[PDB]
């Protein structure tokens, strides 16, 4: 799968940055996973905790700043509401589960690879879907990429892989 292919450029507490810009958020708490069949896209949300995720986040804004640069109309200018990193203790005032959160919505067309506790790849959807729960704790292989159309300029992010780490309360969405 795809840990096997990826070339580390540097480790942090709680992330790697690849060679490839592909970036791994470890230990973060998942919300509206959609990985067992599309709803066409996958989906996840990550809820990465501001106090343990700092170094990560400074790479990510650092990736996304290279993604606008590097678009394929030229740079582009992207508004911080449309990136696919938010700040929980602002964005999000009726969610109780993003304080002290910085919220990432990561999507892709083709499912991401999705790991048991025992880093065993998963393959039956009902399976998916029970192994990992809103609330759950996971880490995940995330890459930015840009998108500019009639709808807006946005800096995305494709979900590449999804580990589960840790079992906690469902949010029951």
């Amino acid at each position: 799968g795809l840990a096997e292919k990826l070339v580390p450029a540097k480790k942090v507490k709680n992330g790697v940055l690849y060679k490839s810009g592909h970036i791994k958020v470890s230990n973060v708490r998942c919300s509206y996973p959609h990985l067992d069949k599309p709803y066409p896209k996958y989906s996840i949300t990550l809820l990465m905790p501001k106090d343990t995720h700092g170094a990560i986040k400074k790479i990510i804004d650092e990736q996304i700043e290279l993604t606008k640069k590097n678009h394929k109309t030229g740079a582009l200018k992207v508004a911080p509401s449309m990136l696919f990193i938010k700040d929980g203790d602002v964005d999000f005032p009726d969610k109780p589960e993003c304080e002290g959160m910085w919220v990432i919505s990561a999507r892709e067309s083709t499912r991401p690879d999705v790991l048991n506790m025992e880093r065993e790849e998963l393959e039956s959807p009902n399976e998916i879907a029970e192994e990992i729960y809103g609330g759950c704790w996971v880490s995940s292989v995330i890459r930015p990429w840009s998108q500019e159309n009639k709808y807006g300029k946005r800096i995305n992010a494709n979900l590449l892989s999804v580990l589960k780490r840790k079992d906690d309360e469902p949010f029951g969405e």
